[PDB]
């Protein structure tokens, strides 16, 4: 399948080159697959989701995204223009209030949560969880993380925005979940991208258009932006069998476009997320 004029992220995911507008993937689309969003909530009415959004979870007085980073996240996960696994399930926990702000305890009980929820939701081509989000170094929280990941979800985190090593940040600091930075349309590492031998991969992260609250779309930039187009590409992979969740970052690396992004420090991996698929 064709997507023209798509946003440049979706375009670079399928591409052996920086520089187009079309987004190629097999029709499957992630279908039977399902990704968490462990955010701000998600705005489920948007068109955009098509009816394949639901919050399941909040720990505040709604459920709502009344920020847009949830939405703007899922959007690039599973929405219909702006997003990678364009017919998987999405399922929205608000860990984080409307001012994109949580407490560490809350989001450890999010990523326990999604760890049983699986259980309760059909998703027989695999389950993976979108963390746009993260703090300083927390050994509670990197556990929380791994628990996640070991009970058989793809967990795939945020380098973080620091322009720092990501080892002194969780969950990115986590070894056993995957750890994405943020490149440009040029193939440049983001300005504020997170390095570090703890990364295991890129997306693009620089200028993402997806949706927004308020049934609207906007532009951003951030590792929050580069994360969910790892996240749904391990949806589209695994609905396509060729992976697992508890096999996908290392098959994501393992086919990944390698060597093409400018400004990765020495050590850190130099790996840009690559659905290889052939029209």
């Amino acid at each position: 399948a064709a997507q023209t004029n798509a946003p440049w992220g979706l375009a670079r995911i399928s591409s052996t080159s920086p520089g187009t507008s079309t987004y190629y993937y097999d029709e499957s689309a992630g279908q039977g697959s399902c990704v968490y969003v462990i955010d701000t909530g998600i705005e489920a009415s948007h068109p955009e989701f098509e009816g394949r959004a639901q919050m399941v979870k909040t720990y505040y007085y709604s459920s709502r995204d009344g920020n847009g980073h949830g939405t703007h996240c899922a959007g690039t996960v599973g929405s219909r223009t702006y997003g990678v696994a364009k017919k998987t399930q999405l399922f929205g926990v608000k860990v984080l209030d409307d001012n994109g702000s949580g407490q560490y305890s809350t989001i450890i009980a999010g990523m326990d949560f999604v760890a049983s929820d699986k259980n309760n939701r059909n998703c027989p081509k695999g389950v993976v969880a979108s963390l746009s989000l993260g703090g300083g170094y927390s050994s509670s929280v990197n556990s929380a993380a791994a628990r996640l990941q070991s009970s058989g979800v793809m967990v795939a985190v945020a380098a973080g925005n620091n322009n720092a090593d990501a080892r002194n940040y969780s969950p990115a600091s986590e070894p056993s979940v995957c750890t994405v930075g943020a490149s440009d349309r040029y193939d440049r590492r983001s300005s504020f991208s997170n390095y570090g031998s703890v990364l295991d991969i890129f997306g693009p992260g620089t200028d993402i258009l997806s949706t927004w609250i308020g049934g609207s779309t906007r532009s951003i930039s951030g590792t929050s932006m580069a994360t969910p187009h790892v996240a749904g590409l391990a949806a589209y992979l695994m609905t396509l069998g060729k992976t697992t969740a508890a096999s996908a970052c290392r098959y994501i690396a393992d086919t990944a476009n390698k060597g093409d992004l400018s400004n990765i420090p020495f050590g850190t991996v130099n790996l840009l997320a690559y659905n290889n698929y052939q029209a």
